[PDB]
Formats: C-alpha cells, structure tokens, sequence
C-alpha cells in the first residue's frame, strides 16, 4: 500500500484531484496539494461534457448546492454558427437519438423528412426557446432518465476551484501556498520531493503534475515528450472577453462556437454574464488583429473591457504517466475548446487513476494501460475536432481554404469517404473511449454539411408511418416541454 | 430500388435468411430459395449465443411456440471441463458481472473472496442445479431483465430449418427443390442467375450464398479468397453422437465443452436426448481414433448408436459480399463450435444485410462497411477462442504440448500480458463487435487460470463491506432462486 499523494498545481486540475482522491479513499490516503500564490490558474468562464454530472455525485453535491456558488448555467448542447452557409447554424445537443424499427432517426430524417437538429432533437427546441432543463419544483424535464438528455454545465473556473480547495481542505487535504523551485530525483529517476521557496521539501508516494501548460514534472523534470498536434489543428492562441449581459432573458442555455475569419469564436453564458473567446492561429492573424476582431463582433467600443490573451499548448504528452508521476490537466494534454473537454480530460484521467491506482509494488503493466487510455481519449477527440473543420463549408478566407487542405489523422480519410456514403455509427466512429458517442459524429457531419448522397436504401423498403409518427411526437413533446419549462434565467436565480 | 432476392441453400443458413427478409420487408421484397434435395444440410444439436432471442422477437415468434417444435433445451451457459485436470471445471455463464463501487464483482473477488463463478454469479447455481430460468407461470427469473441475464437456447438444426421454412413459405417465399449445376456471370462478373436441372434458370438482383462449406457463389463462382484459420486454430474435424436419455432429470440447463485427448468434446441437451460431439485435429488423432474415445466416454458398447463425421473448413472469406452475391453461414465464415457461434454469424450477417441493403446503385462503399464488420466479427472470435487455448493449463498430451506453443493472433499476445497484471476490460478486449462481452473475456481467464498475480491495489485502499455484503447477497438469490425453480426438463415438459 502506498502511503501519500503530492498534488503540484491549484488549478482546477489540482483541486478536482485532491476532491476526488478524498471522495474516493477518504482517511486511507494522505494529501497535500502545493500551489504558487503569484502564477495564476486559468480563470476564464468554461463549458463542460455530459460526463461531469458524474463528477459532482461522486463528491456527494447537488447541482442546487455548487452550481449558484460558480456563478454557473446551463449547456443542454453547442450551437454551431457560420461553420458552412453564412448564417446558418446548428445544434450539437446533448441528447441520444430514438431508434424506429432498428434505425436512428437520423436515418429515417434523410429518408422521409426542417434542419436535422430541429426535426431530431428536443434539446432543439428547448435551446430557440432558451429553456432551462428543470421545472421550478427542481424536476427533470425527461419525466437515469439524465442520461437520455445529458446536460452539462457552463461555469466560473476559478470559482468552481475556490469551491473545490475549500471541499478537499474540509477532508483534510493539507494546503501549501508557495513556489515549487526544484523538483527532486532519486537515483532512478523517481520523484523524490519538491523544494518550495518557504516550506522546505514536500515528498509522498505519489507526485500528480497539475502544473499547467507547464509541466513542471512530467516535462521540465521527467523528459517527457509531447506530441504536438499543430500539424492537423494550427489554433496556438485565444483572446478573451467577458461581456456584461444587459437583458437577464437572454441568458442561452447553451454554448455558441461562432466561426471567425481566422479561427471561431465560444460563447459561455454564466449567471450575469457571458465570456467570449477568439480561438485562432497566429499564422492566419495576429494577436492584435484578433481582438479587434472579437471586440468588433461583441463589444464594439467597450474598451472598459480587458482583452485577456492566451498562448495555448496544443497536443499531448506519449506517457502522461511516467515513474511516479502523473499529469492531469493542461500539463497532461490540451486540445481547443471546440467541444468542451478540457474538463472532461481532468475527470477521466483521475476516475482512471483511481482505477490504476499504484500499490507498493508499481506494477509497469497497469501503467502502460493507464497510458494507452490516455492516449486514445485525446487521439479520439483530436480526430473529431478535425472533423469539424473538414466538415466545415465556408472557403472564404486564407484560414478557411487552408484548413481543407491541411492533413489529416490517421482513419479520418475513411470515416469522411464512408460518410458521404451512409452514416457512422458504433462500428466505425473512433472505436476507443473518446467521451463521444455515435450521435455526436453524425450531428457534426449533418450539421456542417457531410451528409450521404442518398438514404439508406433499406428504408425504401420498410413502412415509413411509425417513422412519421415519432417525428411527430418528437414536434409535439418539443411544443409542450417549452410551454412548461421555466427560462434558464429563471431556474438559476430561484436557486440561488 | 431492387426487387428479388435468390438464396441458394436451404440449411439454417438460408432459411433464417429467408424468414428474417420477409419480416423485415413484408411484400416490399420478393424471395426464391432454392435448395437441393439430395445434398443434406448439417443436422446435430446446436447451441447459441445471447443474441439469438432477437431473431425470434424479430420475427415475432415466442420462445413457447417454437422451442417445443426443434426439440428445444435452455442454455444458461457452458460448462467447461477438465481444461486443466481430470474432474475439475467452471462456468461461462449468460450474465453479466455486478459492479460495486466502481469495480466489478470479479475484482472483488480477487481481492475479497469458493470458485469465481460460484462466487460472482446466480447463474452458477441455477446451472448446478438443473434449474430452468422461467417460474411455472413463465415469469423469467430474474424478476429488459432479460439482458441482465440473457440465456440462450439448445436445438434441433433440422428442425429449425423446417420450422423456419414454414415460417417463410407461409410469407410468401418461393421454394424450389433443385441442384443448381451452374452459375451463370454477366459481363462484369456480375452473377446473373443460378442454372437448376429441372427449373431453368433462376434470376434475381441480389444473390445470397447458403450453400455451406462449399461456397458454390462466393467462392467457386466468384473466386472469393478463404482466409484459413488453421495456423492459429488447427482442429479441422468432427464426429457426432446422438445419445437418448434415460432420466428426463438428467437434463442440463447449460451446454458441456469438456477438454478430451486430442480436441473437446461438446454436450448439447435437447429435449429427449444428448447430442455429444468430438471436435479434433486429424494431426494429432484419426477419425477412426476419435470415434473411438468418443463411445467410450459417452456411449460405451452403444453399436446401435449411428457416428457422424464431418470435415470442416475454418475460416473466413476476405470478403463475403462481393459484386451481388453475399454469404451467409458456414459459406462465409466458421470456427469451431467451441463458443456457439455458426447461428451468432448467421443472425449478425443478415441484420447487417438489412442494414447494408442495396439500392440500385449497388453503393461499394455502403459494401465495403458491410465486409469489414463481417471480418471483426470472425476476427473478434477466433482470438477468443485462441485464448481459450492458451488458458488450457493442461499439458498432458501432444496436442495440448503444441497448443501451448503455437502461434497467436496479433492482438492476443499483448491481452494475455495485460492478464498477468490485471483484468481485462472494454478498452483491451478485441474493440470491434464480436458479439461477447468483457465479463465473457475475464470470465474465461479466471475459470482457465489466468489470473492476475495480485489484486487491483486501489481496492486495498477502500471499504471492503459493500462488497462483501453483494457477495452474501449473491449467495441468498441463489438459495432463493433454486428452491423456487422449476427443472429444466420441468418448465420444458410443461409448454410442449
Ligand atoms: C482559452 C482556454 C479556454 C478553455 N475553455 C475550456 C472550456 O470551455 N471547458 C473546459 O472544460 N476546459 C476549457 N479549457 C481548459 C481548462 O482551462 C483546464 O482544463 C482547467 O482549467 C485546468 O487547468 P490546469 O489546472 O491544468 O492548469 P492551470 O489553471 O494553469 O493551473 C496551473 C497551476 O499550477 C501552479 N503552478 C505552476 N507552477 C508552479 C510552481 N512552480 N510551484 C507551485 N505551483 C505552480 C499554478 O500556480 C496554478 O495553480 C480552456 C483552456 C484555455 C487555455
Ligand atoms: C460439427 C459442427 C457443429 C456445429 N455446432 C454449432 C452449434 O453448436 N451452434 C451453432 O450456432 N452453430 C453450430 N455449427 C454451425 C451450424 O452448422 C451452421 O451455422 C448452420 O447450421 C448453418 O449451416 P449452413 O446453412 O450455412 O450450411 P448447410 O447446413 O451445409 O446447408 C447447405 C445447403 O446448401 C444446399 N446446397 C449446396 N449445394 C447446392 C446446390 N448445388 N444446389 C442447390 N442447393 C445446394 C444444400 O442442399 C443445403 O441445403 C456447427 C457446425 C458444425 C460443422
Ligand atoms: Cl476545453
Ligand atoms: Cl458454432
């Protein structure tokens, strides 16, 4: 039995690890977490994925309980603008498609269908009309049934850390606050300690690097490689805005990834504003350029507001477990905002350090399964990522012409050849654990404008009424839920 | 849109083919088969696997309707004996494992824990008792709840064949009795239709080849390349028995897959009777040799009772759909019955032929997805039963000598290093559909003795109580369940 965790990094890579390691082992486990009190976390307004719901139930929170405390909303789905046809767009919504007689209604829109989304989704609807997903009597609207409709979250990320630190340190995580200025080796190559300016060496068991784009252990330390994905996905840089909502109403429940003319654009709606970010390759348009571009777009003429300018690591570490450390966060990998999962790495990459955690004889083989799970989490979403930019029709600017041209990752190439074909689905879609399903796939390749030539010639010979029916239902269930349902505005302020 | 469909073959082959076309396109698809009247098809006692109710929900037909009319018996799994040494065994039950706390009961079990079936599944109990999975009112056990425990069934081959022709006559498929002597090509290579002696000429637009072993369209019309698994899976013959039984009680709710000289040796319970089986590689023993030990284990001085001997060809065709003609049964694909698989890619196929439909355009790239699924389907078992072979401790004859050394499957050697260390999952068994599960996987490693060297360490670290209190929780279903049981001859005879 290991002893003892050390924690480097008070993001909220860190403190989602010190909160889980807690929830998961309680007293069985001793944690320290170290953070430096002059280099800052990143703070920007975040989107999260279907899977952090299970986050928070594993640390024993309701919704009701943390959400108002991050100055959080609601994300039923992203809304996708200006990706193919100007003005037009599209929703990738959190919510599986229903299945007619063996086949998705995917399948049967192409046959006898109205946008896709709009003809295939709930979620649709209950985004137009800016629904939140709960009655006031706290409710799920589906009436587990949240994982029909797996809604997620759009919050504060130094809120939900300040809330984090503040869950672990009440469960006896014990805090530095200081500068980690040489990391320690043993004549291995292991992790022996870290050397703080003002508290001495701090060692344990186990050394997670939650040190950021960083990566103060796993590279700086360990020599670890990254693998950088600038080959297939060129975005290095972000600006960012955060935007005074003057209309409560218009608060979207929902995520808006706007196409810009050198990258795109998020919008993140929290309580009583909205964050905007630029995301973009500083070899199509400068940084300056950039924000003029942004600030153009949402806030013409509000140089009150800070422009806030990022440089972003784009790719991944080969081992983000090497010795006895592991990277969880930034440090480990990162890929752009595209489909919210930068949160969703962190989650996964500790669910699966608990599941891989070391005993006392550090067993190589678990290790190299940790890694290859890694691996194929960011490898799966790399590759849907740059699906959206091949699916993507707009050819209007240098970034846009470049960006069908640009290579591609390995099985990309077939996955568009059979699509023009038919659909994705289960068998053909990346095959490892990537956090997307089949729907996903498909509602990026219809959305954007990769859609078979023809139906599925079966349906030609099948009864198309059950079909036509359940879009019906589909329509009517949508008409009802948006006459029941409360704005988003209007859940969270009755929570608070 | 493409009108007629022409199956050659009249074995289970053809006639599920048959029947599952007319239920799924009614009168929107015409069907001719055609099948010999002096080539008989394969006739023993089969078993199945859990994806077979749905074919017979499909069609529409309950399990009391047609399971009495192919002489039917229950299979809760398989008994695999004496893999190891003489009168030991386990089970590989139709269940899947239970999850505490994040881990499966098998990791449980390991850390935890009486044998691991015994342990981790009801199933165990049920089989070891003779039990029949409905209560005399017919409600299932379990008590859809039906995947929770998703049994499958013994039978007659023949009269499945029959049932199902009827099933298919009655729907309006064409039948003729004939040989057909020549195929006839077009141009392309296309075939254009099958040349009968007493019928004429035969046409259609899609021809599915059901012909058996001897792939008459697939492969001697059409020159598909037969992928031989012999290298990695050497057993190439069979010889049959067909035993009455004395006491109806004897009736086991499970199929027997007991580990003999030179091969294994099935025990398939059909209604009135035991259907026994010696699958062997004519390397290492004669047929002669091998009728010789099977009467003396099963039916010592029973002359009267008639052997069956039959060549098989194992493998898989490149591809089983080119130009117009698919394959479906044992001219696609076979491997040894160790796993009951022959009806598994029969139903598989012909669901994804619906899937894969063509229309008039003959889409190669809809085509090309239907091959590859048919391939990993085949793939995806012939490493599983390649690790049954190496999880065999036993090491007592020449044949059992050369198992242990022969060559594996890529892909084999790197799950069996995983194995030492520990279990097997979603992420490192064969990825693409195979119709088994991971609990099927770990199941067989753990009744075969590949185990992992120590426990999963994060388990040392939590609270063992939960665990334990499923595991006597295990234990009491199954006291329960025995007691309020039928037999399995009991629930049989009671629906005749
Ligand atoms: C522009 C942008 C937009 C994003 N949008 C989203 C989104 O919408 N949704 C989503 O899920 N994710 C998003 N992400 C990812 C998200 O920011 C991270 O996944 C998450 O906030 C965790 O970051 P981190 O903890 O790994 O690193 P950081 O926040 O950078 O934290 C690094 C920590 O390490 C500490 N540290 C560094 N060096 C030392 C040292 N020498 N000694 C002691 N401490 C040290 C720092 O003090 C800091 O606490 C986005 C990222 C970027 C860049
Ligand atoms: C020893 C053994 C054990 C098995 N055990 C199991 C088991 O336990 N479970 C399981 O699921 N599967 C099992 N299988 C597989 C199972 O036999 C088949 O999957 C299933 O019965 C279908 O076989 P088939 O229809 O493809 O071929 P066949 O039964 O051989 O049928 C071939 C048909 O083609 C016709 N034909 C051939 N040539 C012509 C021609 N020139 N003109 C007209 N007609 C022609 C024949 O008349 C016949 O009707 C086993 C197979 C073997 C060999
Ligand atoms: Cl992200
Ligand atoms: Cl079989």
């Amino acid at each position: 039995m290991i002893r003892s965790v050390v924690i480097v990094g008070g993001g909220t890579a860190g403190w989602m690890t010190a909160s889980y390691l807690k929830a998961a082992f309680d007293d069985r486990i001793d944690v320290t977490l170290v953070e430096s009190g002059n280099v800052r976390r990143i703070g920007v307004g975040q989107a999260t994925f279907s899977t952090v719901r299970h986050f928070f139930d594993y640390l024993g929170l309701d919704e009701r309980e943390w959400l108002p405390r991050c100055a959080g909303g609601y994300k039923l789905g992203i809304r996708f603008e200006n990706w193919s046809e100007p003005g037009e767009y599209f929703y990738h919504p959190f919510e599986r498609l229903r299945v007619v007689d063996g086949f998705n209604m995917a399948e049967w829109w192409l046959a006898v269908g109205t946008s896709f989304s709009e003809a295939c989704y709930l979620t649709h609807r209950l985004c137009e009309a800016k629904r939140a997903p709960r009655m006031l009597d706290g409710s799920l609207f589906a009436s587990e049934q949240r994982a029909q409709f797996p809604y997620a979250y759009h919050f504060d990320a130094d809120e939900v850390a300040r809330y984090l630190s503040e869950y672990a340190i009440a469960r006896g995580v014990r805090h530095v606050v200081d500068d980690v200025q040489h990391v320690g080796q043993d004549e291995r190559g292991w992790i022996s300690g870290v050397h703080t300016k003002q508290h001495g060496e701090i060692s344990g068991d186990l050394f997670v690097d939650c040190t950021g784009f960083r990566g103060l252990l796993i590279n700086q330390t360990l020599g670890g490689r990254f693998q950088s994905f600038s080959d297939v996905l060129p975005n290095n840089r972000a600006v960012a805005l955060r935007v005074p909502r003057e209309n409560d109403e218009d608060m979207r429940p929902y995520t808006t990834a706007t196409a810009m003319s050198a990258g795109w654009m998020w919008t993140i709606p929290l309580f009583k504003r909205d964050g905007n970010g630029y995301v973009y390759s500083d070899e199509f348009i400068s940084p300056e350029e950039a924000e003029r571009e942004l600030r153009s777009t949402v806030a013409p003429g509000r140089d009150d507001l800070e422009a806030n300018h990022i440089q972003m690591r784009i790719g991944r570490n080969e081992r983000t477990w090497i010795n006895n450390c592991v990277a969880v966060g930034l440090s480990a990998a990162f890929v752009e905002p595209l489909e919210s999962t930068g949160i969703f790495f962190i989650q996964h990459a500790i669910e699966q350090l608990v599941k891989h955690f070391p005993g006392e004889r550090w067993d190589p083989v678990l290790i190299s399964a940790y890694n290859e799970r890694m691996a194929h989490m960011v490898d799966g979403v790399k590759e849907f990522l740059v699906l959206h930019y091949k699916g993507a029709q707009r050819e209007d600017t240098p970034y846009w012409k470049a960006a069908k041209t640009r290579a591609m990752p390995d099985g990309l190439a077939r996955k568009l050849e059979l699509s023009a074909s038919h659909l994705l689905d289960e068998q053909t879609i990346y095959p490892y654990y990537h956090g997307f399903e089949t729907y996903s796939w498909i509602t990026m390749n219809l959305g954007l404008g990769i859609v078979p030539e023809r139906p599925r010639p079966a349906l030609l010979h099948m009864d198309p009424a059950p079909a036509l029916a359940e879009f019906e239902r589909l329509r009517r269930e949508g008409d009802e839920l948006i006459a029941a349902l409360p704005s988003c505005y209007e859940y969270l302020a009755s929570i608070q």
